[PDB]
């Protein structure tokens, strides 16, 4: 629609489920860090932005990449990981997972604190004029 | 004292697989980097560590953590997500997840892309009981 | 009515990924038998039918259910994990996740002989509602 | 005990985690039935053998294994894929994984509706020669 094929994370995005994630700029190394913010949870009394950290790759037409989201209200702990691809019409998505951990109190108690899903983001509405 | 109630990763861990993992100093924000070597790969031909990222808690006895890994010798990308316990008699253990990412071509391939999996990680050589 | 608050697998659906599936009856205990398509594979050589058994609710309004898919065209077996909701307007879905199990040859390969993903269905042939 | 290259199920097991499966024989299409019993719960209120069905391979030297657990004291299902494998001595061990579902009550909760996780289960105490 405006790009022939390019993928960079460096901007806004927002996903099918309601959450919301922001990304200033990744270094050369390929790390980068964000806040992002979910729109459903197992326990929403107070969501707040959850700072991530993680690393991206730049190298082909449409990369993988991975970051962590360490929670602010209730403690836990999410990664993501994914690949952002280029629809037939030259349009820009992230398909990705995430595995969220619970904060057990026994190591009895592991085998119950992990959980896997999936997650697809967008580029936030840029307008037009 | 030491080693009874307390988890740190600053330092090095060894993992059952072969795989060992090396962090440096956790940032008071609570990231940290690192560097990681796998024993086991789906094509070892190279086989280098590979830069990681993220972050890990240090508020609980037994915190989570999570964090991203970088391929270096194949592009692809690997999250790690878990918790540090301490078993009954004082002694430390990480129970983690993994979630490594393919690097797909088409947006049709993308659920073939994913693969979880578990590891488990101990203190490289601490003392002996 | 046959359309109403109430989802029952009896019959056939179709995926977002362009696999079918086809369910004949479910018994009393609640285990059910069928025949299922994929359109990709991670080798398509030769995709066929892949006989599939496992067990769905039929209590709730959008019960969970589950079930095994043995593979005939490469030795393999997925297992599927989910719910059938309903939206909104009254429309049914399947939300579901898979798990695919490769066959290895050592323990040592276990690791990376596991692989999870997400797959949603929909009532084959519908109508404007 | 006389098997030291050869896999069957049709016996009885028990998981690391404390877990007990039970199978009676397997048909020829490959299909099985079974009675599972849990040590660890999210609720484990009455705890009681959770009815399982599914299918696994008997061509392969340590075929790949697959099967649905349909909860009854609570609405869940839990599905299983992994391998059983022999050691170097000749010894056998399932290597396995899981996959919890919730019953949710509305489509945009499936994304925390659904849980990962790892097994491993042995054969149970053998007999002598």
């Amino acid at each position: 629609q405006t790009v022939a094929r390019k993928c960079s994370l460096t901007g806004k995005w927002t996903n099918d489920l309601g959450s919301n994630m922001t990304i200033g700029a990744v270094n050369s190394r390929g790390e980068f860090t964000g806040t992002y913010i979910t729109a459903v949870a197992d326990n929403p009394g107070n969501i707040t932005l959850s700072p991530l950290l993680g690393i991206q790759h730049k190298r082909a037409s449409q990369p993988t990449f991975g970051f962590t989201v360490n929670w602010k209200f209730s403690e836990s702990t999410t990664v993501f990981t994914g690949q952002c691809f280029i629809d037939r019409n030259g349009k820009e998505v992230l398909k990705t997972m995430w595995l969220l951990r619970s904060s057990v109190n026994d190591i009895g108690d592991d085998w119950k604190a992990t959980r896997v899903g999936y997650n697809i983001f967008t580029r936030l509405r840029t307008q037009k004029e």
